[PDB]
């Protein structure tokens, strides 16, 4: 039986910002009753969960970070977990936040498709009406302030394919920097009621290792192409069901409220060996760094 040891919670689909390729759309506005959603990490971490990672859409636009707050804090000091992450756009993160939840939080993503603004505005790295402005230095400060470790991530895609990250990499110093080619997932963003149409951006497997290994000199640059990236991640959506991912879209599994950790698990898609090969277990834990 495959043990859940590496877990993705997308709690919310809501989001903030209209990335042309993203891959988890706003597709419901649903999200768990909050003792629902520490049942589900507590027969998680039952199961075996030592990392849990919260994503989304935008965790921070739910309940002005509240609600990944409290998983955050109950992740760490309730269940005791090795490792809790959360990937964010930044856009939302706040001094007073961090000030309450950051000795909480092991590792802190904050996801940078580019360095040139113009490229940013391309991708749809921006909210509609008002906008901020380097949100990517200031959560980068904070981590430092409050001992969070930093990681940043990328999607290399047809509007960053030939840029040179290598001076800004070298001068944030992340933990760890994640490096995905652009995926496609039918139902996100390919199909006829998608909400996303990633076509334009997409890449040659090529032009991703061209852009992998213009960066090489980086020693924290984890590349996770297509293959990588499509079936290695254990997914628990918004309603706490797994999403497989085998079949091209984002399949879901009964929800593990309903029929348990391993009944669920079964229907993940998860293919543990890649899990393995792509770096997914590491030193994720903020004693060990
Ligand atoms: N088919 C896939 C593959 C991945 N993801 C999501 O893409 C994000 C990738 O972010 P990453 O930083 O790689 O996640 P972590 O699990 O925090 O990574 P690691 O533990 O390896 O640092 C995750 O939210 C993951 O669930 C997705 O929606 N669909
Ligand atoms: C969907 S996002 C959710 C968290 C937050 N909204 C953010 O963007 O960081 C999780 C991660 O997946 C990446 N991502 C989104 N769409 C992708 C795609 N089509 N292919 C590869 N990675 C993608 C994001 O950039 C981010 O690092
Ligand atoms: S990838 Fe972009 S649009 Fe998708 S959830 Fe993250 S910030 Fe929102
Ligand atoms: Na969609």
């Amino acid at each position: 039986m495959t043990v859940p040891v590496s877990v993705n919670y997308h709690f919310t689909r809501q989001c903030n910002y209209q990335c042309g390729f993203c891959f988890h759309t706003a597709k419901t506005s649903f999200v768990l009753p909050i003792e629902e959603a520490k049942k589900g990490l507590l027969m998680l971490m039952k199961a075996g969960m030592e990392k849990v990672n919260f994503s989304g859409g935008e965790p921070f636009l739910h309940d002005r970070g509240k609600f990944v707050g409290e998983l955050v804090r109950y992740c760490k000091q309730e269940l005791e977990l090795p490792s809790v992450s959360i990937v964010s756009n930044g856009s939302l993160i706040r001094d007073n936040w961090f000030n309450k939840y950051g000795e909480c939080l092991d590792i802190l993503a904050i996801s940078c498709d580019s360095f040139d603004e113009e490229t940013n505005v391309l991708i749809g790295r921006r909210q509609k009406g008002k906008n901020h402005v380097e949100a990517l230095r200031r959560v980068r400060d904070m981590c430092q302030q409050y001992k969070v470790a930093f990681k940043l991530n990328t999607v290399v895609n047809t509007y960053n394919k030939q840029e040179d990250m290598t001076s800004h990499i070298q001068e944030l110093c992340p933990v760890r920097w994640k490096v995905f080619q652009c995926l496609v997932i039918a139902g996100e963003n390919s199909g006829e009621d998608a909400l996303r149409d990633a076509e334009q951006f997409l890449v040659s497997n090529h032009e991703f290792d061209q852009f992998i290994s213009r960066h090489a000199s980086l020693e924290c640059l984890v590349p996770e192409s297509n293959e990588k990236m499509q079936n290695s991640y254990l997914i628990l959506d918004e309603y706490m069901r797994f999403l497989d991912c085998t079949g091209g879209s984002k399949s879901p599994s009964k929800s593990i409220l309903d029929v348990g950790v391993d009944q669920a698990m079964k229907f993940s898609g998860f293919d543990e060996k890649m899990f393995l090969k792509r770096g997914g277990k590491y030193v994720w834990s903020k004693a060990d760094m």
